[PDB]
């Protein structure tokens, strides 16, 4: 699996590439894996993705929850690993072939794909924690090795972790912001991924220290 | 909103000179080009600003859009300062990720067209069992427009059910994937079509065709 500095990924979500860089370099020294989404991309280009690379030399997760039929989420994937993302997350709850889809690509272009099972925000209860334990298991039967689940609601971290295994890696948002606490997110997920309790602090790289050292008998 | 022809053409080449040729083959017989993350992350979100200056056609990004409510907001209003029409959005995250999506357009101008069923087979593994529930979700949420499959008639008719006659209505999966143009309008407004026309030797003569086979619907 991958080797994240400190556990922790930042979920770089501004959408100015001046703002977006500044607070990735401040918090470099901590990070080394970085999660971009749709919003700082449809706001400066894929090739921000390379200009990530070129100034901190972080993986990238490209964080864009493909969602689509099979044969566009081929083409998605194709295109994001060409930019140089080495991992891309994508939605389970469209089912098998959508999945299988974006695994093919991945293994062709000697990359990664993280299944997300449950979401972490209100909304996920209405329909997709219902089936996030058949898309975890759904996961494990295609093969999928890395995985997304919901830091507020650690009762369901624990099983997701639990169907998954403990060899299969696991990253998980709604940490600060959202309500999630660090320290017990940590007990299940491999890492945390954190946004705006870090971009939005008046000072980005105290805030990740700040974590950090919360759940430094964690490493 | 004023489809021409019923006929939407999904634009998934992932070149920028061959989507705009193509789009330009078939121009005569559209007015509305749905554009999807395979263009746009090809060649950027500039393209469509591209295409409103080249074809002045109306303009639906397809991100179907799946995150946390402060992060669909953002993806919104990054689509729609592209110039975007209107956004896809999908259901199954649940109502506050949709209303984040609604709150945006309503402020911009645009239009958001809500995912129900999906047409290929996995959707059957998690998205079928709760479509009718996503629907009536929309229906209370005051969403107007709508996505449903092609290749399942029967699913297509009960989304018509649910949302009533005056919600707008529009379905992928027509050629390629199975679908006829003809049932498929027999409960949708416009048709979405993509493979069956940019793949074809002569896209124009592809269009054509789709539209003679639908001429008395029109
Ligand atoms: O279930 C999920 C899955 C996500 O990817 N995310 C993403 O993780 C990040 C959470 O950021 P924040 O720490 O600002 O709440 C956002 O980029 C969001 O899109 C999430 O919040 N919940
Ligand atoms: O359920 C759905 C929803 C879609 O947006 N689509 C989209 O509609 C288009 C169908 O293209 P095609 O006619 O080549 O099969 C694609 O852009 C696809 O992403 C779909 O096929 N099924």
């Amino acid at each position: 699996v991958m080797d994240v500095m400190n556990r922790l990924i930042l979920a770089m979500d501004l959408m100015n590439r001046d703002d977006a860089l500044r607070v990735t370099g401040e918090v470099r020294e901590y990070i080394d894996t970085v999660k971009i989404g749709y919003p700082l991309v449809l706001s400066e280009g894929m090739d921000i993705i390379a200009e990530f690379r070129k100034r901190f030399g972080c993986r990238i997760i490209a964080d864009f929850k493909v969602a689509d039929i099979p044969e566009t989420n081929e083409k998605i994937c194709r295109a994001t690993f060409k930019a140089g993302a080495d991992a891309i997350s994508v939605h389970g709850f469209p089912g098998a072939d959508s999945v299988r889809a974006c695994l093919n690509v991945a293994e062709e272009m000697g990359r990664e794909v993280f299944l997300l099972t449950e979401m972490s925000h209100p909304g996920a209860e209405m329909f997709i924690q219902g089936a996030a334990d058949e898309i975890a298991r759904m996961g494990v039967d295609l093969g999928v090795k890395n995985y997304v689940g919901p830091s507020t609601r650690p009762e369901r971290l624990s099983r997701l972790r639990e169907i998954i295994g403990q060899d299969s890696f696991l990253i998980s948002p709604g940490v600060g912001a959202q309500g999630g606490d660090p320290g017990e997110t940590l007990r299940f997920a491999d890492a945390i991924i954190v946004g705006r309790s870090i971009y939005l602090a008046d000072n980005p790289a105290a805030a990740a220290a700040g974590i950090i050292e919360s759940i430094k008998d964690l490493l």
